[PDB]
């Protein structure tokens, strides 16, 4: 009532994906009792909502938790679904590392143990490791990242952690990764530049990662969308936006032969 929600039950629905992470993180017996009452109110089963708001609670779990109290949560949230933790954590595939690669951005080292532990369920702390067990599902973390800044249900700041997430996502995945997910994560970067109206700075930095940390020589077929992206943010500020087109035209000159020809439009 204070916030006004439309539907108590509806103020439940959007409260629950975060208060049932918290709940988990207590795994008392009164969280359980909680969560029944809740799934009475929402009319569901106390078993089938922690399966589904499981991403979110693993998410928090390893984002914030002690490993002795993340493994006594994991053994009473499996016990009140019924099911094995393993299994319900392979159920949730991928929606688990997504929420995982959205809160790195926070916890780099927290998430690395959680992809760690995502990884020893999946069959561990290696970067390199890390970063091939994890490169199969980058085009789906990259569209899951793509969709939460696109999401209008999600705030500001979630979008400027988002961003950040991925900042530290495209470091951790390497020259390799990123030079095969470079389609993707460009189109990531134009949405990430879509919402660059408050946050340009942090859109600035996530392109600068994007072109100097990117491939140096498969530059210019993707310089030329490269540039007709930056043209907004030099409008903005030019402070890093100049940077980057100077990493992008003096450094990479030589790979970047007749593309530079190519692109006629520059500003001033």
């Amino acid at each position: 009532n204070v916030f006004d929600f439309p539907d108590l039950n509806r103020f439940l629905t959007r409260t629950l994906q975060v208060l049932l992470p918290d709940l988990a993180a207590k795994a008392s017996p009164a969280a359980s009792a909680l969560i029944r009452t809740l799934g009475k109110q929402l009319n569901v089963n106390r078993r089938e909502i922690l399966i589904n708001n499981f991403k979110y609670i693993f998410s928090h779990l390893v984002c914030s938790c002690s490993k002795d109290e993340l493994e006594r949560a994991l053994h009473y949230l499996k016990n009140e679904t019924e099911i094995e933790l393993g299994s319900l954590l392979r159920q949730d595939f991928q929606g688990l590392h997504n929420e995982l690669l959205l809160r790195i951005g926070e916890h780099y080292q927290q998430v690395f143990n959680g992809l760690s532990i995502l990884a020893s369920f999946a069959s561990i702390i290696s970067p390199e490791l890390m970063a091939d067990y994890l490169q199969p599902k980058l085009l789906g973390i990259l569209a899951f990242f793509n969709m939460q800044l696109l999401s209008s249900s999600v705030g500001i700041e979630d979008k400027k952690m988002a961003l950040n997430s991925l900042m530290s996502l495209m470091k951790l995945m390497g020259p390799k990764h990123v030079s095969s997910v470079r389609v993707k994560m460009m189109t990531t970067l134009r949405t990430g530049l879509r919402f660059k109206d408050d946050f340009p700075e942090l859109c600035c930095r996530a392109w600068d990662c994007f072109v100097r940390c990117l491939d140096h020589a498969c530059l210019g077929s993707l310089l030329s969308h490269v540039i007709v992206a930056l043209l907004p943010l030099i409008h903005i500020q030019p402070k890093e936006t100049a940077a980057i087109f100077h990493y992008l035209i003096i450094e990479n000159r030589d790979a970047v032969q007749d593309f530079l020809h190519e692109i006629y439009f520059l500003p001033d």
